[PDB]
């Protein structure tokens, strides 16, 4: 698995609240030098990301990181991001809604954002480490099926901000089996080495969210 | 030094975890009425069931990252107020402030001010990030911008940023910057009575607490 | 009915695109002199009405806005102090038979205004002219299903016209005693007013209220 | 004097009735392609089905009244563009223009501009109202506000205001004020091929029509 090949799986990411336009400009330069698939930035940073290169593939987050926004608000955010040049959107579910068993609500929340972006690649962050710690494997699968039923293109493990943690190979395996190659699976959160990255791919991930991409690639 | 009832009267009793359910919020409301606190603070989608649960309600906007365009923060804040929130605690774009874009921070806060009508508007400045990454003057500038944009409070912290939560130095700087014309809400990591009293003595006029019972027993 | 009793049914209304803050202030002054129930103004004028009981409109007059936008608009008005919101349905949605869509559109606004009085403009003159009585009734029931407090006849801007006695009578028969019924559009005389109240209206939307009251 | 295909290329083929259905919109799109128009113009909730109809889509914002706070207009514009609209035709608050609050009109336009990114933004000044209720200089000031706020076009009318729609005089004034830096769209009550060509001769670079076929047949 080559350095260029692993890099083609990667969304090179900066989501810190303190991030400046200059930070986002350096992120895009580093992404181009590394040969990654996209940059992932916070919604108001999309103009800066688009302006920092030619033909930059930009993903933005929506309803992030808490998931605790009403659906209209997540949709509005996603639509402004697409209007500013975002090709993809990584939204967060209402994690508390999943845990209460309101799967209809989770599915409708994702369908609202789906209807607003239209053209864009939509990834749904299920916060798998939170679902697996506070409920069970079954709950994770149900959330994945809601994402599929609502028209999502990816299910995605983690925000990288929840204290329960990030991607596990078990979560990815569970998520990959549930969507069965019909949707992509993005592993994210705490992927810090080459070995972490390869193990997520081996478990079924078809995309990786990384902030320390160079160090991951250097490990090869 | 204040009694239990007096300390409680300073408090916004808070649950903002991503995993919070309606049942968690209903238990939070019941516990706030027992403790005699000033308000509950809940996430925007939980406002209707907090309000209906029979307590003054605050909500958050652009929370916790602050990385949302103004129009998204304003839309969120309008919905929460229309659903019955009495107060909104919004987060600034911390990066905008670090880059020196103080007119943009102010316009961001003005958009929210215009959406909430007469509701109490608190601006979370993420003081521990501003003091870690810039300097005292930058914290003062952000506060003044909040007052210029029509805020009613300046507020230290989200409780979610790794730079930490409320500090005495941050609270005192903020209280001087607003000169008693706005409130100062100290929040994030306030776990004991001594923490609480240290912030009120530094000039806080409201406290954001998640573990209020343990502070009150104090 | 006395002058005072008839006024008590009225939402005293200015919705013209050219309306200024000064026009809105004269409308409120006139409202309070006439003893009306409420003033009805356009969403950006709500702050000036409140600072001078206020109803505002939402998704008005076309009804052609996505649900989230109507809900955003309604919430902003309530936040600036509107006690009531009068929204417009996607009339074309109702005519295509998409009553689930119309209901969902109304429930979105319902969930965004909290405790506000929510009135749903069904554009009854268009529904009767382009569909049928049964469609008008189905739209009213969707409004009830979605949690609305009132059904209302007309924007006063649709070419098909305004309130008719039959539309109001149908709407009152269908949801009367459970939802209020507001007759609006083309109510120009005392006799028009009284004919809508007799048909089952419990609120009236008027622009020329003084003239209507004078005819008693 | 333009050929049929040339006149058609100036046209936004439009359906904005409250009663319009998805089926009405799909017929509109089919007719648009047949006629060779520049674009179809539809109401915001109709954009996704107009885009999916698979042959350029414009939508409107804060239409037709202009009486919506800026944030609502901007929200509405964003959604339409995210659903594939290439252009947005917004409506100013006409009463704000009349009250002399041109800074507020400018800010209202700037709000929509920052929501749409790169889309073509047209600003509807409701010229027939500005001329009937104010004066010519007010029309010019509103055009300047639009330019200053980053609009790509100024545009006469909604076609729903009782003071009427496009006039030769309105179009000449607007085209003078923007001086070829913005486009000028003539719209509202353009009933004949003669009406259309008089607007074009007055400086319009785009035409909003509903009865497009009957206009083109007049050539
Ligand atoms: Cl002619």
């Amino acid at each position: 698995p080559t350095r260029a090949q692993l890099a083609a799986f990667v969304d090179h990411t900066l989501l810190k609240p303190e991030a400046t336009a200059a930070d986002v400009a350096a992120l895009v330069t580093e992404a181009a030098e590394l040969g990654v698939y996209a940059v992932c930035v916070s919604p108001p940073m999309v103009p800066a990301a688009v302006q920092a290169g030619a033909g930059v593939r930009v993903a933005s987050v929506a309803g992030f990181p808490s998931g605790k926004h009403v659906s209209a608000v997540k949709a509005h955010e996603a639509a402004l991001a697409v209007a500013s040049g975002a090709a993809e959107i990584d939204m967060v579910i209402d994690v508390g809604a999943a845990l209460a068993g309101d799967l209809d609500g989770v599915r409708a929340d994702i369908a609202a954002v789906r209807g607003a972006v239209g053209g864009a690649v939509l990834k749904v962050i299920v916060e798998s480490s939170a679902l697996l710690a506070l409920a069970d494997e079954h709950t994770l699968v149900r959330v994945c099926r809601a994402a599929e039923d609502a028209g999502a293109d990816f299910v995605k493990t983690s925000t990288g901000f929840h204290p329960s943690g990030g991607a596990s190979v078990r979560a990815v395996a569970l998520m990959a089996e549930a969507v069965g190659g019909r949707l992509g699976v993005k592993a994210s959160g705490g992927i810090r080495t080459a070995a972490d990255a390869l193990a997520m791919l081996d478990a079924g991930a078809t995309r990786l969210g990384l902030s320390g991409t160079r160090a991951v690639l250097d490990g090869l």
